[PDB]
C-alpha cells in the first residue's frame, strides 16, 4: 500500500522531490554521442551499481552487455535509451522521493519505447523506489479496465495521473480491480501548469465555486466511496508549481491530500512559493516533479541535489 | 488531406458508419479457439483478401504463414490478435467510412500489442480507409509533441482524439508539426456516453452557458486561429450518441463542424435519435462508432450490414 510506502520513502530520503524521467530523442542521441566518446563510462556504472544486481527482461542479455554496433540502429537506440534512463536513475535515487515517467517520450518509435518503459519500471520495482505514470487517463469504464491492466499489473506502477472530463465513476475502474480485492492510487488534474490553463479550470464555475474545486470536491466525494484510504490507498491531485492560488485553496479544503506538482525548473515554476501555498507536514504530500531541469543538466546528480538542497531548506523554514 | 479523403470515402461506400476495433482478450482467445476448430478458416481469407497483397512490417513472416506452436504462447496470441484485427477488417471494410482503433486495448500485454496496432493502422493505410487513434490525448505543448509524432508520424493515422480540459493551446501542437507545414486532424472530447457525464460536461457553466458549449466554442476558436481548415483539416467533437440534447445543440452552433459520435450498440445509444438530431447533408460530419456490437457478434459482418442499412434509411428518412 501506498501511503506508508510513500511515508517510509520519504523518511529514507528526507524530501518530496519527485523526479520526471520523459527521455527526448536529443538526451538519448546526446548520451549516445557522449557515451561512445567517454568509452561507455555511464554504461558501465549502470552494469554495476543496479543492485542483487538487476535483470532487465526486454532485451536484458543484449543490455548487460559491449554495445550494439552502429549498423544494427534500431537496437543501438534502444540500448541507449534503456542506458539513459538507468543512468538517469542511478545518478538521481539517492534524492528521490518517487520517479513520474510521462508515457508520451516512450511512444514515437512504436513499440521499442514501450519496452524500455516496462525497463525502467520493473528497475524501479527492483530498487522499491515509488513510481508514479504520467498517463492521463480517460474512458469510459470498459476501457478503463485496460489501461488499469496495463499501469497497474503490466508495468506494476503505483500510481498514475488521470483527467476526469468524462465524470468520477471513471475512478472506479482504475483504483479497483474487477473483484474489489486490489486497491490502487491516482492523481487527477485539478489545474495544470500550461499558460492558458485558466479557460476552462477558472472560467468555468458551479454555484460559486471555479470549476478546478467543484472537480477536486468531487473526486474526494468518489475516493471516500470507494473506501481507497482505509484500503491504504488515495486519489490525489495534480496542481502546477506555478498555480500559487489554487494549491494555496487545494491544500485548505482538503488539508491531508497528496499533491503531485510539476512545473519546477523548465516551466519556471517558483517552488518555494508553491511549497510554501501547498505545505503539509506530511510532506510525502506535495510531490515536486522535475524533469527536463535534472535530464537535461549537464550534471543531473548535482542538479538533483540542489533541488534536493532547497527543498531541506524551505521545508526548515516551515 | 482528410476533409477530400472523408467525402471520397462517404461516396463510395454509402454510410456514416465507424466501425470501432477495440479487441479484449476474451475476444482474442475466442477467436483463436474457433479457427483452430475450423481449421484457420479467417487466416486464410485475411492472406488472400488483403488486396497489391498486404505485407505486415511488424512480425510479417509469421503472420503470412502455419500457426505458431501452442508452446510459443506469446507468439501464438500475437498471431491471433493480429488475425483477429484483419478479420474484422476484412469482413466489415465495404461497409466502413473510416475504423477507431481504441488505444488502450492495444496495451495489457505491452510492446506486443503496440506492434498489432501498428500493422492494423498499416493495413488501413494500405487500404485507404479513413483511421482514427481514440487516445484522448492531453498534455502540454512539449510533451503533445510526441503524442503527435506516435500518432501521426508513427501510426500514420488520419485523426486522433484529445481532451481539452487543461485548454486549447494544446492544438497547436497537435494539429501541426513544428515547422507548421502539415496539418492533422482531431476529435476533442465535448460530451461523453458514461451515465455521470453531465456531473462536470453541464454543470458547470459559463455566463449562462453548459461546459460542454465553452469547450465546443473554444475550441473552434482555435481551430480557426490555427488555418486547419484551409489546410483541409479539421477540429472535431466527440459528443455521445446518447447525448440527443447536446448533439442538437453542437449541429445548430456549427453547422459545419465534424462530429465523432459513440454510444450506439453496446451502450444503448438510439442511432435514429441521435441521426436525426446530429444531421448533415455533408453526412461524413456524424460518424456513428459501433465497437462491440459488431466484433462480439455472430457474424460481424452481418452487424455491420444491418448498422449500415439502419443508417441509409434513417438518411433516407432525412
Ligand atoms: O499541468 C501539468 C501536468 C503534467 N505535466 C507533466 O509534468 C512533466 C513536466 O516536466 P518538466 O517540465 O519538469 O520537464 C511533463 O511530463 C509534463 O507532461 C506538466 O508539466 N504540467
Ligand atoms: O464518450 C465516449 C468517448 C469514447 N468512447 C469510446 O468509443 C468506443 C465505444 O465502443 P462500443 O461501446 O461501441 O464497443 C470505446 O472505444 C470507448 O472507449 C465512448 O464509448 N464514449
Amino acid at each position: 500500500n501506498l501511503k506508508i510506502k510513500l511515508q517510509k520513502r520519504r523518511d529514507e530520503v528526507n524530501t518530496c522531490l519527485c523526479i520526471g524521467l520523459d527521455p527526448d530523442e536529443a538526451d538519448i542521441k546526446s548520451f549516445m554521442q557522449s557515451e561512445k566518446q567517454n568509452g561507455y563510462q555511464s554504461v558501465k556504472k549502470n552494469l554495476s551499481n543496479s543492485g542483487e544486481l538487476f535483470a532487465p527482461q526486454m532485451g536484458g542479455q543484449m543490455l548487460l552487455a559491449t554495445p550494439p554496433k552502429e549498423a544494427q540502429e534500431k537496437d543501438e537506440f534502444f540500448y541507449f535509451f534503456n542506458h539513459f534512463c538507468f543512468y538517469i536513475i542511478n545518478e538521481t535515487k539517492e534524492y528521490a522521493l518517487a520517479y513520474k515517467m510521462n508515457f508520451a517520450f516512450y511512444l514515437p518509435y512504436g513499440s521499442l519505447g514501450v519496452d524500455v518503459l516496462k525497463n525502467v519500471f520493473d528497475y524501479l520495482h527492483h530498487l522499491n523506489v515509488p513510481t508514479i505514470l504520467d498517463i492521463k487517463m480517460n474512458d469510459i469504464g470498459n476501457t478503463v479496465k485496460h489501461y488499469r491492466k496495463f499501469i497497474f499489473d503490466y508495468l506494476r506502477s503505483d500510481s498514475c495521473t488521470a483527467n476526469i472530463y468524462m465524470g468520477t465513476q471513471m475512478l472506479r475502474d482504475i483504483c479497483l480491480d474487477e473483484e474489489c480485492k486490489r486497491y490502487y492510487s491516482t492523481f487527477v488534474l485539478v489545474k495544470t501548469t500550461n499558460a492558458d490553463s485558466h479557460i476552462f479550470q477558472n472560467r468555468l464555475s458551479l454555484d460559486g465555486k471555479e470549476a478546478y474545486v467543484v472537480i477536486a470536491e468531487e473526486v474526494q466525494k468518489m475516493a471516500k466511496q470507494l473506501h481507497l484510504e482505509e484500503n491504504g490507498e488515495f486519489v490525489g491531485f495534480v496542481v502546477g508549481a506555478n498555480c500559487y492560488d489554487e494549491i494555496k485553496k487545494i491544500r485548505e479544503l482538503f488539508p491531508d491530500c497528496y499533491i503531485l506538482a510539476p512545473g519546477v525548473g523548465a516551466q519556471k515554476g517558483d517552488l518555494r512559493k508553491m511549497l510554501c501555498n501547498g505545505y503539509s507536514k506530511n510532506y510525502e504530500k506535495v510531490l515536486i516533479n522535475v524533469g527536463r531541469a535534472i535530464t537535461k543538466s549537464g550534471s543531473p546528480q548535482q542538479a538533483a541535489r540542489e533541488y534536493h538542497q532547497q527543498i531541506k531548506e524551505v521545508l526548515a523554514e516551515l
